[PDB]
């Protein structure tokens, strides 16, 4: 249906929200690569044999061909990065993860999000092309950079091949789909079970989270006989998607629930939101051989960031797993970690965030 425009519409509601004049210029060939001072969010990832390629890419858009890697992820980020880093900027209430710092608060940001509307909520990813959802990503680009008929085509032939190119080129578009196709969900979910509601009471009982293609939905107990994994899961279809739930109920707590490969930890006696990361990612941090093969440059740093993540865990999960990884580490290299106690990675994160 028409139902496309009124959910793009909604998305550029929240999406727009906290635009800043600084952050609607495309960037330089040399912004590009190297970042720029204007956001903490564009930053610094021969020499000028593919400067000349990026030239014939951009050349070509302009006027409308489009071509077939490096090249194209400079000139995406030129007349993308400004935006996304805009997302990045008002992430979380914005819907929009990209850019969350889990050891921070913007953890317990994310869950006073997440439980807005009451106590449900679900988590999984989708998987595929819907070329009218993608269109609109360049259109909302183009409505927030304002920059005339010759950019707007470039953002559109871009954006042709953003799937085939890279990071911040799907990312950011997997995100808008999430925001976008979960309003349509809500509204063809109301028609199937006839409920005199419409795609603007969504923002009255819906509040969502998205990292590319993995998502966070609380919606409140109102909607929620009709409104859940199982609807919305068939929702996603009629759109193009499987929506699988990651590990069918129709919903869950923030406490059951993954996001990023962690989940959403409130400790009681430090009073304090965390991001616990799955321990078996955590244990692939570490090189186990007890001869010291292949340790690489950042063996030692590899094995110190486990065990900082393990302080997002429960106490006697750091104390087990440090240890091994200590022991680990020091029968192997016959060097030594430099870590820290519990509570001294405790009050890392305090005096860096929360002061
Ligand atoms: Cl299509
Ligand atoms: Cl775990
Ligand atoms: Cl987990
Ligand atoms: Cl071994
Ligand atoms: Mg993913
Ligand atoms: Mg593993």
């Amino acid at each position: 249906k028409d139902m496309i425009d009124e959910a793009y519409q909604l998305t550029k509601s929240v999406w727009l929200k906290g635009m800043r004049d600084e952050l609607k210029k495309v960037l330089t060939y040399e912004e590009a690569i190297c970042g720029s001072e204007v956001s903490e969010y564009i930053s610094s990832i021969l020499n000028e044999d593919v400067r000349l390629a990026v030239q014939q890419r951009i050349q070509a858009a302009r006027e409308g061909k489009r071509l077939p890697p490096m090249d194209f992820s400079i000139a995406f980020r030129m007349y993308y990065l400004g935006f996304i880093a805009h997302l990045m900027e008002n992430r979380i209430t914005n819907e929009v993860s990209i850019g969350t710092n889990v050891y921070s608060q913007d953890w317990s940001k994310t869950v006073r999000k997440l439980t807005k509307f009451g106590n449900k909520v679900i988590a999984g990813d989708f998987s595929t092309l819907n070329v009218c959802i993608m269109e609109k990503f360049a259109d909302l680009a183009n409505e927030f950079y304002d920059d005339g008929k010759e950019n707007n085509l470039i953002r559109h032939v871009l954006l042709m091949d953003v799937y085939n190119s890279g990071n911040p080129a799907t990312t950011p578009l997997n995100c808008f789909i999430n925001s976008m196709g979960l309003r349509m969900c809500f509204a063809i979910c109301a028609k199937n079970a006839g409920i005199k509601m419409t795609m603007k009471d969504f923002g009255k009982h819906v509040s969502m989270v998205s990292y590319g293609d993995d998502n966070v939905i609380n919606f409140s107990d109102e909607v929620c006989e009709w409104y859940n994994m199982e609807t919305i899961a068939k929702a996603f279809e009629t759109l193009g998607f499987t929506y699988t739930d990651e590990l069918v109920p129709k919903w869950r707590s923030i406490k059951d629930v993954q996001y990023l490969k962690r989940k959403f930890r409130y400790d009681e006696q430090r009073k304090v939101w965390e991001a616990p990361l799955c321990m078996d990612t955590i244990l692939e941090m570490p090189n186990w051989c007890r001869g010291g093969l292949d340790i690489q440059e950042g063996t030692k740093l590899n094995c110190e960031n486990a065990i900082m993540e393990l302080s997002m865990h429960e106490e006697s999960v750091f104390d087990t797993w440090s240890k091994i990884i200590d022991r680990a580490y020091a029968n192997a290299t016959g060097d030594h970690l430099d870590i820290n106690t519990y509570r001294g990675y405790a009050q890392e994160r305090f005096l860096e965030y929360y002061m």
